[PDB]
């Protein structure tokens, strides 16, 4: 952060701060050139692939900053333009996982976006390490919080969605609908199971049933997929809380 003995200091946190802006403005430009587009192509997901990896590495950078509570280097990220770049990644975050989740072949690149975001939550708890009572981080992350409402709020919707899914595979009412340990089970009872459940509205039951692929037996493994959900949401969403 301040090279002291030195006669010209070099602010690097700032500099990486810049980078990270600049790569999630990138990101953001080319999901918007992907959000119309009903599949994203493979070179579409490899250009993705790599830059979630950069900034994974770019987050990972800061995190290493600023933990080890570094109070300088948590008020220097304070003050960058570290904010706007967190409420890009919360509005790319909030519209690609429901645009991904419902598409089959796109499972790879939800899962390096999911770990994009667990990261991220991750830098914003090594920012908030060492807090105050009414201390000027807090200040700035609620102010952040407030302009990425919406998002935040389609996020959490998505983590309640997909961990309430646990609690209806593990209900009695669904291991009658399966009584045998075959794990598998057909279309039309899922969505009579879920309807029973009561928990899940009809608009989350809908999306559940296209974020679910089934095969030409129209029967599709449940394990597989609270396996492929209900975890990151479980991972990323304890951070959040």
């Amino acid at each position: 952060r301040t090279q002291t003995g030195n006669n010209t200091t070099v602010n690097i946190i700032i500099s990486t701060v810049d980078y990270l802006l600049r790569v999630q403005e990138s990101i953001s430009d080319f999901y918007w050139y992907y959000s119309g587009k009903d599949v994203i192509d493979e070179q579409g997901q490899r250009n993705f692939s790599k830059a979630i990896q950069v900034a994974k590495q770019v987050f990972n950078t800061l995190t290493e900053y600023i933990q080890g509570p570094c109070t300088g280097n948590q008020q220097s990220l304070a003050h960058s333009r570290l904010w706007d770049a967190v409420v890009g990644f919360l509005h790319v975050f909030a519209h690609m996982q429901m645009k991904l989740s419902q598409d089959s072949s796109q499972i790879e690149l939800l899962k390096e976006l999911m770990d994009l975001q667990k990261d991220m939550v991750v830098m914003l708890l090594s920012m908030l390490e060492g807090n105050v009572v009414n201390g000027t981080i807090g200040k700035q992350m609620v102010d952040m919080l407030v302009e990425s409402s919406n998002n935040v709020e389609m996020i959490l919707k998505f983590f309640d969605m997909f961990l309430k899914l646990k609690d209806l595979t593990s209900s009695d009412t669904f291991k009658e609908y399966d009584p045998d340990g075959k794990g598998v089970i057909s279309k039309r009872d899922f969505h009579k199971a879920m309807e029973s459940h009561k928990h899940y509205t009809q608009s989350e039951t809908e999306f559940l049933l296209s974020c679910a692929e089934t095969d030409e037996n129209e029967t599709l493994d449940y394990e597989e997929f609270v396996k492929r959900f209900h975890e990151p949401a479980k991972d990323i969403g304890f951070n959040v809380a």
